[PDB]
């Protein structure tokens, strides 16, 4: 049982969806008939309880009648449980068809409703989706939990001129007989997934084909350099799949969205979503793509079974973006990416507190917003273990095999942290004692920085680790001894990692940051990696000249990693307390209702 | 698609089904209420077709209505058709419930219902099924087409002591309400799965573990001989593991039936049938477990489209599992049991005719029957293609890497030869050059022994074909020279290649068979194999010392394999002619209806 759920997947389980979705952008509404094929796994279950927040649910039909429907006590976060009165108590494992017509709210959590106004053709609206972690359950009454994988197949209905986009391959275009102004988009999901993977996108866009299996979707506006960033998706794909073994999804499209897009990358199945803040120029920022792509795997084949085992979906996932940043660049990055990741997770417990339960790699989420817990914990904790673990059993060629015999033992299922462990030994039997003389409590379930560090190649990193020192560590006479020689032989990552190091050690002085930006000019940098960090730094420092240009990034974008931290920072800044109060209450409307509802919280407004 | 199925997988799809089987032993039937999920494929679906055969269907319920049905034209083997007319006309990609009521005919050619007096001693009755290739039908209303794969649950109400046993995992027992003459022991099979794989086995049975996954199931005085004889079923699985990947079924258990199995083994996912005829004492024949546990890959994960397609299935199985042996026995073994698969194909060959198109490697199965179409030459010809194109792109090793990947890419889901040959050349992009020189018409559309013979170790075959050249140049004179030095130092696999020569060579002089049995001794020899064919060599020669042998093990053991060439060579026998067809009247009440209805065609009748 999932505590982010109200639903009990040891009771029952969703086997397919058909959904048919009414796109309303006068209402800003999803009025969806979703078609449930409902499996029953206790003998004799009289009731049903799925997951809703903020939705309406108009009638429910089992078998054709009309069934007793009741929803419950609004929880804080969690949504509001619908509880179905079957006609029927069922002899599992027997199906039945349950039949609900719903409507969504215009504040959904899941969706973004954006004027023309707002976007960039200026002529026609935009829609776009998030539905990981738990917000399926503001667009159609679902389980709404990972360890339930399901089909589905979908009709979008929407103004004739838009383009509906879903995490499906496309199956055909139909007339909507009834109007005249309107379309119906045709999808079709055949394997398994699980909801927090169901994606959807209604605008003006415009699609070109970049590879065998991937088209590039935007505005006009976005589309030429975005085919240029995004021009090695393929040859990403291929060396994913050479790693991982078979594409089982069919197509691997892209879309990027709106610069309200609350994450850099979402790994929907058939379609990822990219943020067009990774748009540098140089494809320094493409790593995102490796990431994604690799989801179609560790992830999306192979699917955590609640957000407390969110470590086996991220942290192999960037175990296999790093092994495909090795075929790349060479094992001296992915040595360099490994102790970056280390320093990140040394940013993160930080954060949240080198003693906070929800730094544990399999935390504990009972009563916790998974919004407000998202952490690199999952990430790079996750990651450390499984190279911890290449290191211990023989190398990566070793650890590899083991990595492809269990996405083929898991895959279309949901795993525990307890089924991975189980299989690492049955793989690994005659390394068992190897196995044995990892600290398994001290890494799964012990808050903060995990109990050994790997060995790591320190080539990449020796200067950035330097740079950092000299400047915690001088003083306004040593000051002139800085040029734009200290900067000039590095690399953008190498850059990224010298200002998380200045991030992690105490506030520096005004005089300081003042001189950063005299020899390494770095306001004009464009990388948003590298200016996020450095307008963090400043804020920190109390430089009143940074002020307005924290507040343009925070308002500009909407990338919760890049504006969540800028709004934060700010609001503590005493001098600029107020404009950003005034700033944030004037854009409150406009940006994405995870990304408002997370920073109103922050700035105590609510 | 399949031309022996009369459903069509491109209008609907059977998602899952949920198994409510009665067996009543007084009556000889399986009352089946079977709740089959639909998935509609087309636009506007308003009928509904699936395969039965000799099946009573009391009623159809959509989502609780009382739904019209209609059976066609009634066909010599496929069966008669079952439409169901919706009320509404269902949509793309929309899942419905059809609740079936079914009841199985006494005859059905899936199931075989013995006696009291059949079974081991005098204690209760059994109740097994072999539902390959298209017998699915005769049990439960079904897209009986291997295209099709689904999940499953089944409940099954049967006696106290006679325990039952799905091709599934064991999901607890249980109690019944009214005509308490019954106990629920229920099923679960969460990987999907074709028609073809569905099994049921109800009798007085016991189990004991050998392995983590493994326990085997026999009645008490078969048990104690058939855990020695597969002792070794984890190493073999660990073996196939390391092969072809893991294993997804999570339990490999193994039933010995009784002397009546149509077959030597049949891949029941979780549950292997394994017939009493390979019980040598000696695990000589204890092959055909690292056989089937290799179908677990070749076959149960990835499935044959149709029958037409039959050789994916059966020359990858017997690919992987000469791999295992090759592991087991060494190299020299391996190239010896290929040169072996040689000899069975030229047999069947012979059989069938050497322009039979039934004896192309994909044929034409337009109007015929799949019972009577089986063949070593899906098994065989299927196997050599696999074994020169091995030898061809590198070895091995390199053909391996293949062999994973394929399973990979097409798991869970079913395959045509077009499917395998794009995804072959997808893979060797590098040797593409090397492989537009095969002669794939050759291999694949053109009847009769293959366009080329792969490269054989002749180590362990060059005694056999010395023994059996010696005994077709022999004269009466000659006779003296054979002695026991002949054979006493030769395997038992050895021996079986040597009867197989000399069964495709020209028939023997009656003073021949008696030397051999005079110097040999191979009346006392108790492995199935090499008894069959000395007796079927003998039956050849038109020595009638041999007509109650042959007549002796064509009726204690009902493996076709065995059982229907001996019935068919003793027909043959002018002298044994008048017995034998005096010997199936009198056994035709206690033979499996698969069995029992091909002596129509070969007996005459
Ligand atoms: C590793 C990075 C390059 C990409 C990173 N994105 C991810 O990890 C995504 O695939 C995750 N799907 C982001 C996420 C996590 C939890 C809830 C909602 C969304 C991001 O920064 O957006
Ligand atoms: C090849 C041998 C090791 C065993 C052989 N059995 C098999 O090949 C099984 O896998 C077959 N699946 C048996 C079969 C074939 C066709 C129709 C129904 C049943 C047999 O002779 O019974
Ligand atoms: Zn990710
Ligand atoms: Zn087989």
């Amino acid at each position: 049982a999932d505590p982010s759920s109200f639903a009990s997947p040891e009771k029952f389980n969703i086997k397919h969806m058909h959904l048919k979705l009414h796109v309303d952008f006068t209402s800003r509404a999803i009025a969806a008939s979703t078609s449930l094929t409902v499996r029953s796994l206790q003998d004799s279950l009289a009731s049903l309880i799925l997951d809703t927040k903020d939705l309406t649910i108009k009638k429910v039909a089992v078998n054709g009648k009309d069934a007793t429907f009741a929803l419950g006590t609004t929880h804080s976060f969690k949504g509001t449980p619908l509880e179905i009165t079957l006609p029927f108590s069922l002899t599992r494992g027997q199906e039945v068809i349950v039949e609900i017509d719903s409507v969504t709210s215009p504040k959904s959590s899941a969706l973004q409703w954006l004027n023309k106004e707002q976007t960039a053709g200026k002529i026609h609206p935009y829609l776009f989706s998030q539905c990981q972690a738990t917000h399926c359950r503001s667009i159609i009454p679902c389980q709404d939990t990972p360890s339930v994988k399901f089909t589905y197949y979908s009709q979008v209905s929407v103004p004739k001129e838009l383009m509906a986009l879903m995490s499906a391959l496309r199956d055909g275009e139909l007339s909507e007989q009834s109007d005249s102004n309107r379309k119906i988009y045709r999808f079709k999901q055949n394997v398994p997934i699980p909801s927090y993977l169901i994606a959807l996108v209604v605008g003006a866009l415009e699609g070109r084909k970049v590879g065998p299996r991937t088209t590039i979707w935007t505005e006009k506006e976005l589309l030429e350099p975005s085919v240029y960033e995004f021009a090695e998706t393929e040859k990403m794909l291929k060396y994913a799949e050479d790693l991982a073994g078979p594409y089982v999804w069919g197509q691997y499209d892209l879309l990027i969205l709106p610069p309200s897009f609350p994450y850099g990358g979402m790994e929907n199945p058939c379609l990822t979503f990219v943020t067009p803040t990774v748009l540098a120029g140089d494809r320094s920022l493409a790593s995102v793509i490796a990431h994604e792509i690799s989801h179609s795997w560790t992830g999306n084949l192979v699917t955590n079974e609640t957000w407390e085992n969110f470590w086996l979906n991220e942290g192999h996932t960037v175990y296999l973006e790093r092994r495909i940043d090795g075929r790349l660049y060479g094992e001296e990055f992915r040595q360099f990416k490994a102790l970056g990741g280390w320093k990140e997770l040394q940013n993160s417990v930080n954060t949240f507190g080198a003693t906070n339960p929800l730094t544990n790699l399999v935390p504990n989420l009972h009563e916790v917003d998974v919004d407000a817990a998202f952490s690199s914990v999952p990430y790079e904790k996750g990651f450390a273990l499984l190279f911890y673990l290449e290191q211990l059993l023989g190398g990566p060629e070793i650890f590899l095999g083991f990595l492809k015999s269990y996405i083929q033992m898991f895959a279309f299922k949901s795993v525990t942290t307890e089924e991975w462990k189980k299989f690492l030994y049955s793989y690994f039997k005659d390394k068992v004692d190897i196995l044995d003389k990892v600290d398994w409590k001290g890494w799964m379930h012990t808050p903060g920085m995990p109990p050994v560090q790997p060995k790591y190649d320190m080539t990449l990193a020796n200067a950035c680790i330097t740079l950092g020192q000299k400047w915690v560590k001088a003083t306004e006479s040593d000051l002139g001894s800085f040029s734009a020689d200290d900067v000039k032989d590095l690399s953008s990552h190498q850059l990224i990692e010298v200002l998380a190091i200045l991030l992690l050690e105490k506030p520096l002085p005004v005089s300081h940051v003042k001189r950063m930006q005299e020899v390494y000019n770095l306001n004009d940098v464009k990388n948003s990696e590298i200016r996020f960090r450095w307008l963090r730094l400043c804020i920190r420092a109390g430089w009143e000249d940074v002020i307005p240009l924290a507040l343009a990034m925070a308002t500009e974008q909407g990338r919760m990693k890049f504006t969540r931290p800028l709004y934060r920072d700010l609001y503590n800044f005493e001098k600029a307390r107020e404009q950003t109060v005034n700033t944030f209450l004037k854009n409150r409307s406009f940006m994405h209702p995870v990304t408002e509802m997370l920073v109103a919280k922050d700035l105590h407004i609510s």
